């Protein structure tokens, strides 16, 4: 399915080079522009767990999840690969651990050494 697929297909977006974020572009957005660092960004995102469960989606609350860019408001990964995105795109983003909740996890819905996918829809980025 999409999460082996962006396992064994995607490329790595990370600065270190570490494999732990891994990107497919699904459907090329707009022109070359990315949002840049603080910029209020809506996103659409459907998540899944490695055991196959969708955690979250923002489709099946009927409204985007907004955040200032690079400000730590997010996991790193979303940080991360939101950047890489233009308006209109749509990413799968399969992401290791360490740019997500780490061993920690986070309680209730993600366990501890979770690998995450998500597919993200960049909607609209502004301001900053
Ligand atoms: C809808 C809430 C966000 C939660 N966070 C930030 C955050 C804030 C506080 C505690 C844990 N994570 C996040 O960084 C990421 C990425 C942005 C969408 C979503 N999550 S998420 N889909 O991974 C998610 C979804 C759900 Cl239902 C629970 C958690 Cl703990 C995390």
């Amino acid at each position: 399915g999409a999460p082996a697929t962006v396992t064994e297909q995607g490329e790595d977006i990370t600065s270190k080079k570490d494999r732990g974020v891994l990107k497919i572009v699904k459907r090329v957005g707009n022109g070359e522009e990315t949002p840049m660092i603080g910029d209020k960004v809506y996103v659409h995102y459907k998540g899944k767990l490695s055991n196959g469960k969708k955690f979250d989606s923002s489709h099946d609350r009927n409204e985007p999840f907004v955040f200032s860019l690079g400000k730590g408001q997010v996991i790193k990964a979303w940080d991360i690969g939101v950047a890489t995105m233009k308006k209109g795109e749509i990413a799968h983003l399969l992401i290791k651990p360490e740019y997500a909740y780490g061993s920690a996890g986070s309680l209730p819905k993600i366990p501890s050494n979770a690998t995450l996918f998500f597919e993200i829809e960049l909607l609209d980025f502004k301001g900053e």
